[PDB]
DNA sequence: AAGAGAGTGAGGACGAACGCGCCCCCACCCCCTTTTATAGCCCCCCTTC
């Protein structure tokens, strides 16, 4: 095809094995705010990776922002580090990554129209409530939003290999309908 | 041969039962938040005349 999804956002989970506290940490960190009325969770930014990280009072940490996989463990490992220099037991076990998002563009505008009469039983195509048209992928488990303009946007894959695969398989489908 | 007490028929007030709710507590789910690209829609605020 000529054209590979750029991975945009990489949110993976990661447990430190150890019960946390929400009021220590945020008063200690460095970029932790914390907010209980708001959210349950300690949400702490990094610059160099560019991530930002939700750590729970039971352990679990989710980090989001990351656009590779190597740059999210290395997030989430700094993470794990922070929180053991402020004096707890911090791991890093099971690290997974939960979501992939990739956009890219297919360099001509495409006929939302006569892409869902195809394929309704796969694309909602509502212009009020979103102007992209949602594609549900089958074979692979992914969303895709395809706009007039040519933008895809790829979610919902747990690995690279499947952003791959689910715009491999909807090329082809897009070409037909060029505009 | 004559008094209180009583049988009977008969009317009037009260307690337990029957509903008939209005309030409550326990599952179940949703929402909150964060990240990201995308494009359209829409709202608040600023500026020009």
């Amino acid at each position: 095809s000529g054209i590979v999804p750029q991975l945009q956002n990489i949110v993976s989970t990661v447990n430190l094995g150890c019960k946390l506290d929400l009021k220590t940490i945020a008063l200690r960190a460095r970029n932790a705010e914390y907010n209980p009325k708001r959210f349950a969770a300690v949400i702490m930014r990094i610059r160099e990776p560019r991530t930002t990280a939700l750590i729970f009072s039971s352990g679990k940490m989710v980090c989001t922002g990351a656009k590779s996989e190597e740059q999210s463990r290395l997030a989430a490992r700094k993470y794990a580090r922070v929180v053991q220099k402020l004096g707890f037991p911090a791991k890093f076990l099971d690290f997974k990554i939960q979501n992939m998002v990739g956009s890219c563009d297919v360099k001509f505008p495409i006929r939302l129209e006569g892409l869902v009469l195809t394929h309704q039983q796969f694309s909602s195509y509502e212009p009020e409530l979103f102007p992209g048209l949602i594609y549900r992928m089958i074979k692979p488990r992914i969303v895709l939003l395809i706009f007039v303009s040519g933008k895809v946007v790829l979610t919902g894959a747990k690995v690279r290999a499947e952003i791959y695969e689910a715009f491999e398989n909807i090329y082809p489908i897009l070409k037909g309908f060029r505009k």
